[PDB]
């Protein structure tokens, strides 16, 4: 009854063409749907009851949503095996790898526009009573219009399948303190994560906290340290990400506030020309 919203697609409408993701229990393909490019995720024979519930539950959750910044479900193949979930095809893949492969290639306005799209998707999820728990640039997909869409939906499968999530099982350095310390995951802990995504975007995919271990990150945060300004970062953007990292959940902006601020900055783009000071790590001097 969450699945009866989803379209059942017949296997002869679907051609898998190239592997673009993979795991032990299936893979993701670029393909064509009856013609239109699509992404195709499979679940291999022998799957458990829990695996079937998790897998079709991702499609069930995605089919409840209709928003420009949330990956769109085309349908499912469940009456034939292997079972499949079919979605729109995002031509530029995961945002973290995309940024690292395109370092320096975008304007500051383009980067901020990507953040506004992610925030808009997150406001929608939050208002739909969906807590993501694993918001990170690796879980955002980018299309050929530079539109960023939130992906990676489900219940326990989200944190269980993410290699960044370490033994609870949590992607520590994207996660808010209260979610680490007492398992309180809410839209406000997703705002903390969004602050981290802001920093990943503005740095072209630098790894948060560099080589600090998970314990060192948790200790730094609890002692009040925060990530430093990216290079060439608008002051308003650094101010906003810093407010996402308030220790006190109630002091963080809501996604509604984030979308509003980002929309105003984009509409007055000269506001983005004032840069936060960058703390240089190397001094170079010449006589
Ligand atoms: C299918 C599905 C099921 C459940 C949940 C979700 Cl979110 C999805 N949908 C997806 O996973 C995806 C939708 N679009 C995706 N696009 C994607 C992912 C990873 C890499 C790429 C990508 O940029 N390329 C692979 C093909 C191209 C390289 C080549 O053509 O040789 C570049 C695209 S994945």
């Amino acid at each position: 009854a969450v699945l009866k919203f989803t379209t059942e697609i017949h296997p002869s409408c679907v051609t898998r063409q190239k592997v673009i993701g993979a795991g032990e229990f299936g893979e993701v393909y670029k393909g064509m749907l009856k013609e239109v490019p699509v992404a195709i995720k499979t679940l291999k024979a022998g799957y458990t009851e829990k695996q079937r519930v998790d897998f079709l539950g991702e499609a069930g959750i995605m089919g409840q949503f209709s928003h420009h910044n949330i990956i769109r479900l085309e349908g499912v193949i469940s009456k034939y095996k292997p079972m499949m979930i079919i979605t729109e095809y995002m031509e530029n893949g995961a945002l973290d790898k995309f940024l690292r492969e395109k370092d320096g290639e975008f304007s500051v306005l383009q980067l901020v526009g990507m953040l506004r799209g992610i925030a808009a998707g997150m406001k929608y999820l939050a208002n739909m009573n969906y807590v993501h728990r694993d918001l990170a640039a690796r879980n955002i997909l980018v299309n050929s219009n530079l539109v960023c869409k939130v992906s990676d939906f489900g219940l326990s499968r989200v944190l269980e399948d993410d290699p960044e999530a370490t033994y609870g099982k949590i992607p520590i350095r994207w996660t808010a303190p209260e979610a680490i310390s007492y398992r309180k995951f809410t839209s406000a802990s997703d705002v903390w994560s969004f602050g981290i995504v802001m920093w990943e975007v503005m740095t072209y995919g630098e790894r948060p906290y560099w080589e600090l271990s998970n314990h060192e990150v948790m200790k730094a945060i609890n002692d009040g340290f925060r990530l430093p300004t990216p290079m060439d970062c608008p002051s308003a953007i650094y101010q906003l990400m810093m407010q996402c990292w308030q220790q006190e959940r109630a002091r963080r902006p809501k996604f509604a506030d984030i979308v509003s601020i980002l929309d105003k900055l984009i509409r007055a783009p000269d506001s983005l020309k004032t840069l936060a000071d960058f703390d240089p790590r190397v001094s170079i001097r010449l006589p």
